[PDB]
């Protein structure tokens, strides 16, 4: 007569049970823990509470969905959903206009007293705290050990609780499972990979898409593989020189490097660490009161350390190709091309014509080979230069040009 | 229908068996004599039939969450969720303290620590903290050197104290598994080598081992069981016979490194029975640990021993060492690494030699001298591009620019 | 009997479950990288107090280890051995049985028909428990050590010992 009699009775005792058609498991929610269990496991819980094992489970059928903007339950097309997002205490908190003094000292140390970049991070955090959406921008904190990177992680962890993943590393990434991404607003990585060329490149594309993809494929042990909307935002801590590969045109990473050791500061005390963590609610109240600038949430800055990572990471062949394309004689001289003169590969007249070839964008084959050999340090044939620099980067075309009287073979940049 | 949904639980308690259903594992827990197994309903029905002579269709036992928490009661409630504790002290943790160690056990630790009382005491303090407070320290101890110094004996002797709370003789084989049972509800984890004896194997495991030591939680995946997140109580003891067992950064906070080359058989006090005498004094050693006045400030203290210094400088990049030498204008580092050979090979005259050293000390290095310096330290000629991409730029030594020296404009790297 | 690298590369461990003697016929191939990949796993099988046993369609179980290992090999360097090693005795014979005064066509089967006689002999030995774990630095083990170890370690120790003769 009432296919929901057991659902009602379990609500009495503070237990909400439903059947998730999409996972073909029974959801059971108590106090912002959600577990998905088998029918025989729910019968065991039910027997202890009501003293009978019912053959039929009088519970509603819902689809479990993690959606911070939506109510506890909602309907779309007549398909009933149940929310898997449930606020933690420190998200249900009264705003204040100023942050705790000791927490501001921690962020000031992390950002080396640069108010511009600190504020952009606070705005980024505040958007996640207030709007609970994916930003598409990740923050990398790097530099010396002991600057407070982990402290900032621990303090957001108190604030975000279950909606945050702490200390995920290359080991977790190499797993076939994806729990640390399931129903998360913040994911913190402690190193993305080892600090070598091949490790950074194997993980470069997977981190690229985690930051911006609208959905993720989540696969957990003994659970059906599921597609979910992605709400993740990534904070990456690293002690390596080059934590990740970054392209020049990159839109995803802000890079902050601090070398201010906390122990070595005027204000640092033995109790300072615990005082910082006891001001989570104060910091949470501060973020709750920020007037979030939604225009700046996805803004990334080309810091000097990010610029350093870009030029370390990218191909030297691309750097040569773009120097030719931009006729950037100064780039070539900054990278030592004048050594061609000091080693007498070229006389004073030829030295002028070689520089003139670069700025004019018309490079005789003879000078192309000289330039490439001097920059890369090993002799390259015309074919190799065309196949690895000119053609793939569309620097220009190989053609016969008339230079003085003679018809000469040259690459025309254009 | 049923008047008492806990009747079977109660009857088994009278006979010394505690049975519950663990919602988080979806298995039935059974505790007898502080050993707990997690079994299926069909296996629990078989156990029950042997005891009471009937197989009940319904299991009248409570639903708990199993939690390993040494500081908490046997059962407790948090919010409305009832928990049962999975931590149970072993016999040698419930033992009356004494002020002194068994003499032969102290001869073993003195042999391991090469009679260095400071570091022995720091390790005892670390062990004593685990025994008494039962928490994760965030500091691992590496015992290395030649075979037969007693590393395994100390492991075997701590394993008689901790028993089930300790994982013995975990190797690369266990780590290459997709499962990590050796981390489930453990206070001590002992590793016999962390990886192969090469640079890339040490680096592939560096961040995995780093997080096992300090993570507040771990993802535990065991064969045929749900993947579960648990609080991490692990503390790691690493044994190794290799020259460089792990990669260690200068600023490291996690590793104490102890190297003994005192072979036990080659010692005046060593006898044939000594090995078995050491193991029969587990309780004596436990009583000693139970009475230590633990200095909690020193539990997470690491010291830069000389073997630790050797691992750090073997570990870090030669390119970073050059970059910091430039940054610090450390002419002494360059001469320590043989830069004077530049003169012995007449690559540079004595006047140029003066400007090369002064270029380093002033932090203003002309390109011609930059290349000479780098070639001499690394042994093969490097282009300016290579020097910029692998030393100057990544370590932010300085800027490559045109500088004026007397009249001439010169290309140089200006340190800053 | 006759466990080889193939069995070792299996994910299962039956040949170690409830055994007093395990016989290996070669531990790995005779190359630098094969010996080093198996060096640490054989190290711990000989001395670990417990083993993790994993069999098909059985729960992974920890058991006390009673194994003792006999390794037969036709290779020049069967295993890597450290100088300070405590685990290996190395016996090399070049006496072909067929080439001996006493060897006959029936000799092989006579040997196997005297199992009980050999078993009775071992049953009557007065075991010296002090010597059970004694290992000797034979000339072939010394040869394996100096072939196996790093040349850089040999130079480092020559400097340390000021060993001009080395
Ligand atoms: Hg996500
Ligand atoms: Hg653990
Ligand atoms: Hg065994």
């Amino acid at each position: 007569k009432d296919p929901l009699w057991l659902y009602k009775v379990l609500l009495t005792k503070g237990i909400e049970v439903w059947f998730d058609i999409k996972l073909e498991k029974y959801g059971i929610k108590r106090n912002n823990r959600v577990d998905y269990i088998a029918k025989s496991s729910l019968q065991q819980i039910v027997f202890e509470i009501i003293g009978k094992t019912p053959k039929n489970i009088a519970v509603p059928t819902y689809i479990g969905a993690y959606e911070p903007s939506k109510p506890e339950k909602w309907e779309e097309e007549g398909i009933k959903y149940i929310n898997l997002f449930k606020p933690t205490p420190l998200m249900k908190v009264k705003p204040v206009k100023e942050m705790p003094e000791i927490v501001k000292n921690l962020l000031l140390n992390l950002f080396d007293y640069d108010a511009k970049s600190m504020g952009l991070f606070i705005n980024w955090l505040a958007f996640i705290y207030q709007y609970k959406e994916r930003t598409g921008v990740a923050w990398i904190f790097m530099g010396k050990q002991g600057t407070g990177k982990g402290l900032l992680v621990d303090l957001l962890k108190k604030i975000f609780e279950e909606h945050m993943s702490s200390n995920i590393t290359d080991a977790n990434l190499d797993s076939q499972f994806n729990p640390y991404l399931y129903n998360k607003l913040i994911v913190h990585l402690n190193e993305v990979s080892a600090d070598n060329r091949k490790s950074r490149m194997l993980v470069k594309n997977r981190l690229k898409t985690w930051i911006t993809d609208e959905t993720l494929y989540i696969n957990r042990k003994n659970m059906k593989e599921v597609e979910i909307k992605n709400f993740c935002n990534f904070i990456i801590n690293s002690n390596e020189t080059i934590p990740v590969d970054i392209e020049d045109s990159d839109r995803r990473f802000n890079v902050i490097e601090c070398n201010n050791v906390l122990k070595e500061q005027e204000w640092w005390t033995t109790e300072s660490y615990q005082e910082i963590l006891n001001n989570a609610e104060g910091f949470a109240k501060y973020l709750a009161g920020i007037k979030v600038d939604r225009s700046k949430v996805n803004e990334v800055v080309m810091s000097e350390k990010k610029k350093a990572i870009v030029e370390t990471t990218e191909s030297v062949l691309k750097q040569i190709a773009k120097a030719l394309t931009d006729r950037d004689i100064e780039w070539f001289l900054d990278n030592g091309l004048e050594g061609v003169v000091e080693k007498n590969i070229v006389n004073d007249f030829q030295w002028e014509e070689l520089q003139e070839a670069i700025t004019t964008g018309v490079i005789p084959n003879k000078y192309l080979m000289i330039i490439v050999e001097q920059i890369l340090g090993d002799s390259k044939t015309i074919t190799w230069i065309k196949r690895n620099i000119i053609t793939p980067y569309q620097v220009g075309e190989t053609t016969v040009v008339k230079m003085a009287g003679k018809p000469i073979r040259a690459i025309v940049v254009g």
